[PDB]
């Protein structure tokens, strides 16, 4: 067998499942709230 699982298996995080990451600050969520006059 140089045959078996193969590589495959790290593709299942190539595709990175949950295109949005703990970075959703990703599009800046967070807001100073720079309400302003």
């Amino acid at each position: 067998k140089n045959v078996k699982s193969k590589i495959g298996s790290t593709e299942n995080l190539k595709h990175q499942p949950g295109g949005g990451k703990v970075q959703i600050i990703n599009k800046k969520l967070d807001l100073s709230n720079v309400q302003s006059k």
